[PDB]
């Protein structure tokens, strides 16, 4: 039981000296690809749509929540701020906060939303409330992107994680309107052009959040409108033996390649 395309996958990873993880749904007849799709992957990022979705999802109920001012502080700022320096000493709505950390994967901003959630919990919490029994996580900004190869924190699995994306973008798992507003947040992220988009035909449209973090983990998870068919979902997971290796966005490129080829 392993296809021309998990043998092609097995191949690239080999070449690439580390651990890759892919699960496709094709929403035309629902059919999947995997590869390692059932083993654990440290998410960094791309946890940051849990986060955003859970903020929507409190705002079904709340119709100005997306309009509440957010204090940023001097002490706030973590890693990597590019929108919210901006805003020290001032605020930022939930509205901007959820476009910076999706479009620009701003870490202060994710901290705020995590905050709104009540915790790193909370946006476990919402998972389970919406299916994903995978999932989970554990800390904050930027400690959550540690990568540590065996550590189960910040980690979910491709399959799950492919599934989750359909259910909050193509599914019923948020409100039509709230549904319409991370597929817009999604396909204005700026920093994908390299990962996933890459190795799919140009006419597709993609949408997509990217992740990086140490053991040059480098992940990518996408809905897709190809050209003549129904959506796709894919997401792209990858993480090297040393704590310090560099990004391999050109592997996550290459699997969709792959990907795509066997549709
Ligand atoms: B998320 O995974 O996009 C947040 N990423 C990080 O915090 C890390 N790097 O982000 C920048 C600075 C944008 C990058 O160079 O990819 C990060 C955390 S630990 C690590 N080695 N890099």
């Amino acid at each position: 039981q392993t296809s021309a395309v998990q043998q092609k996958l097995a191949a690239l990873e080999k070449s690439s000296g580390g651990r890759l993880g892919v699960a496709l749904i094709d929403t035309a007849d629902n059919t999947q690809v995997l590869y390692r799709g059932d083993e654990r992957f440290p998410m960094c990022s791309t946890s940051k749509v849990m986060a955003a979705a859970a903020v929507l999802k409190q705002s079904e109920t709340q119709k100005q929540l997306l309009n509440q001012p957010v204090e940023i502080k001097p002490a706030d700022l973590v890693n990597y701020n590019p929108i919210a320096e901006k805003h020290v000493n001032g605020t930022m709505t939930l509205a901007e906060l959820s476009a910076a950390a999706l479009q620009y994967s701003d870490n202060t901003a994710m901290n705020k939303l995590i905050a709104q959630l009540g915790g790193p919990g909370g946006v476990t919490a919402f998972a389970r409330a919406i299916g994903d029994e995978t999932f989970r996580l554990d800390r904050t900004e930027p400690t959550l992107n540690t990568a540590i190869p065996g550590d189960p924190r910040d980690t979910t699995t491709p399959r799950a994680m492919a599934q989750t994306l359909r259910q909050l973008t193509l599914g019923h798992a948020l409100g039509e309107t709230q549904r319409a507003q991370l597929v817009t947040w999604l396909k204005g992220n700026t920093t994908g052009a390299a990962s996933i988009r890459a190795g799919l035909p140009t006419s597709w449209t993609v949408g997509d959040k990217t992740g990086s973090g140490d053991y040059g983990t480098t992940n990518d998870i996408a809905v897709i409108w190809p050209q003549g068919r129904a959506p796709l979902v894919l997401v792209t997971y990858f993480t090297q033996p040393q704590q310090n290796a560099e990004s391999r966005r050109d592997v996550l490129a290459s699997a969709a390649r792959i990907i795509a080829e066997g549709l």
